[PDB]
């Protein structure tokens, strides 16, 4: 043990940076070990775990239960909601938006769970500086009813603005900066601005390159409202008024990206973009700008879903606003590659194809050094609920494929159905991490 | 009449210039002069290196009264000339105000009869098609691919056990297949070839650009813009075992004899933009100037991007003709841009030759400089022929003009030619007598 135990809880740190993920790599380094004691080298060990994680892989999205209908996702939702409101209300989010679409969750002083399909964009690109950082906790930046400032060009300067930004410290309101770079003494000034509390903005650099991006900063002009100011079709800086600012009633700016709330532009004036676009995707003369133009549309028409946490207290709102969030995302991810058996069960009866491989050598050890940690997962529950390691595993081990041991009822049944599951994703990439951090572990120390 | 020995010896220099115009003219005029100083008893090789002296004290009297061509206006400008338009001009001054100087920069059919300028991601290298049978454009002797997928590899690639379970994945897609990897050797390449005028699977094979390390770094850049795993057996990554999830996307590909050209990747804008922070990082963490230089260079393709002037027209005639008037266009400015500009109309050749006092020569190598003399007031003279003007009378007109002024053949005001859109980038004129003089030389030693 106390070898093991220093190498184990350093694998604790390890996992805990970005559980099924965690148990494994510490099932796999451990078990890894054991056998570099034995004098089997680790680059031959390692071939033998990531070979045979690809075999898991293809065993997890074979047996994978599609999911299609507002049943099913509901059903997911509900899962990891650990609620039917919850379940219900994210199935009709993507009912409306659609199973890509962009469901915004965020916490209300209402008390009922609520929905809201308004006009509105997500791009992906995050803030510029990690200082515009509001939310340290969530590493976001959200902003309350702000001002859109969508430029074309680059911004370094800030004196060419600074009489607009004026009459936006004025209005009492922030501001987004969509540019086609923010750098230099307009970067800074405007961070030092926002950590002083004197002006609240956030920077984000344009979607795209050259004119496929001019023309999404068009999209966000006429969702928004604003209008790009750009020194090719319009005039200079100097001369603006808050007219030219989009507005939103909440931009959510995080680091890889940026959600527009409610965007203030004409509905009628957005839908006939929509159409605009909706004629190149017919006059196009290529599959790949035919491709593009229709997420261009995707987004601008598809909206953004709404979904707002009911009050109780701050720590609940929290907590609460983050479960539907992942429930969205674990909803969305079942939807994206399938779902699987609750427990550790899906990941037991994957080593059984591991045989159908050229088991050789130390490769095969490693490739014998996951079938092991894939039954590290069932371990775990077992060990929780107080039961028999090797009985919970080999009992469970015996059972047909999509049977197992669920805690709260305790009966060796089937676990999909009892309403236990896991998106095929999730447990598919836990295991991807653990093989990961193994593979750190036999090369580095 | 003229005699028959130096005819039989100007045609000669004519065909030779042609493989290799103002260089023919200039060249048959220092031929000229060496053969009836040879005749009379005057040292090739003395005659020849005097010869050589002469033109690189031209060459820099040249450089130095080129009126420096750098304001947007001024690119657009030249250009306006070379394309006997300005709407051409101040287009391609654009492109090369976004793309950059140096920049990439594309002329495409258009589908509307008018003029326009896409600015996207995308780069170009110089490296040609491995085989000519790619070809799709014979006139343009060119391979132009539609929403093309990309292949990178790593390696050589020869066998066919390894390609047709991806192949055969493309072909389901309906697309063509760009691969660049470290050559494409006869076998796998026939497979490519044949299936490509079986019209069974439409593709190209272009040979990577660098050198071992230094070169899986230029497809790695190509991996990071087009948005696909480059195939590496080292690795990981087996050719066997790959789909379109590997593959990389482009919107127009383009090979010729000896370059590629990428129009728009399908690469993250966090990808690409992380590729290029490294490099500049990478520069910055750097002294080495050759390592530096080429990694510059590798930045250059990823942020510069590639323009595209759209030409379009009525008739194949004028629609060829006008992507030639552009094409020719933007290499003029670029090259305006790169020695600066000069008076036009043959006048600076001419001004040109008083310089050559400045040179103190003996012997041959004194005639060999005068024959350049001589030949500088050639360029002119025969303009001024196919005028119905005595090349004379007007060689001594133009002589006895201000610098940069001289007989404008299209309207024949003699005036300030610069002032009338009557120019020429010195980098042309420099070469025509570099060349000219690369000629001659040969004429007097070769036998």
């Amino acid at each position: 043990d106390p070898y093991e135990k220093i190498g184990a809880e350093l694998v604790k740190e390890v996992a805990k940076k970005t559980t099924t993920a965690t148990v494994l790599a510490q099932a796999l380094v451990r078990e890894g070990l054991r056998n570099v004691a034995a004098g089997a080298n680790p680059l031959g060990l390692k071939r033998g775990i990531e070979k045979a994680v690809e075999k898991v892989t293809e065993t997890l999205l074979k047996g994978a239960k599609e999911v299609e209908t507002k049943e099913q996702i509901a059903a997911t939702a509900a899962i990891s909601a650990g609620d039917q409101s919850i379940g219900d209300l994210i199935a009709e989010a993507m009912d409306k938006v659609g199973n890509e679409g962009v469901i915004t969750v965020e916490e209300s002083n209402t008390f009922g769970l609520q929905l809201e399909l308004t006009e509105g964009m997500r791009f992906d690109k995050g803030y510029i500086s990690g200082y515009f950082v509001t939310d340290p906790e969530r590493q976001e930046a959200v902003l309350e009813d702000p001002y859109i400032l969508l430029v074309s060009s680059k911004v370094s300067t800030v004196k060419d603005l600074l009489p607009l930004l004026e009459k936006v410290i004025g209005a009492g309101k922030p501001l987004l900066i969509i540019a086609e770079d923010v750098e230099g003494e307009a970067l800074s000034t405007l961070v030092v601005n926002k950590i002083r509390g004197t002006f609240k903005s956030v920077a984000v650099k344009a979607p795209g390159f050259g004119d496929r991006r001019k023309a999404m900063l068009q999209d966000m002009a006429i969702l928004t409202g604003g209008q790009v100011i750009s020194e090719e079709v319009g005039l200079t800086l100097e001369n603006a008024d808050l007219s030219l600012l989009g507005k939103a009633r909440k931009v959510v700016v995080t680091k890889d990206e940026t959600t527009i709330v409610e965007g203030a532009g004409d509905t009628d004036a957005i839908a006939g973009r929509v159409a605009q676009i909706r004629q190149e995707i017919e006059n196009s003369d290529s599959d790949y700008d035919r491709e593009k133009l229709q997420e261009r549309l995707a987004k601008l028409a598809g909206g953004v879903a709404v979904i707002k946490a009911g009050a109780a207290t701050e720590v609940e709102l929290k907590e609460r606003k983050h479960r539907i969030e992942d429930a969205v995302r674990n909803a969305k991810a079942a939807v994206e590659e399938g779902i699987v058996a609750g427990g550790g069960v899906t990941l037991l009866q994957a080593a059984p194809t591991l045989d159908e491989l050229k088991l050789e050598g130390d490769e095969a050890t490693g490739a014998n050094i996951v079938k092991v940690a894939l039954e590290a997962p069932l371990k775990q529950i077992a060990f929780n609920s107080g039961l028999e390691p090797g009985v919970v595993a080999e009992k469970v081990r015996n059972l047909p494929a999509g049977h197992g041991l669920n805690a709260q009822t305790g009966v060796y049944e089937d676990l999909l159905a009892a309403g236990v599951a896991d998106p095929v994703k999730v447990t598919r990439s836990a295991l991807q991490n653990a093989a990961s951090i193994a593979g750190l572990f036999l090369t580095t120390e």
